[PDB]
């Protein structure tokens, strides 16, 4: 082991964890790209 993983599991949910932050902000911001494109595609086309 439990203090073997002890560090681990401070710095895998503080590192690991912030994974999920950052695949989700980063996936849930490109909705807003996928928007826009839809958005020119509608106004430009239509």
């Amino acid at each position: 082991g439990v203090i073997d993983t002890s560090a681990v599991e401070s710095a895998i949910t503080d590192g690991q964890g912030d994974m999920k932050a950052i695949g989700g902000y980063i996936v849930g911001a490109l909705v807003i790209l996928a928007v826009a494109g839809l958005i020119y595609s509608m106004l430009r086309k239509a």
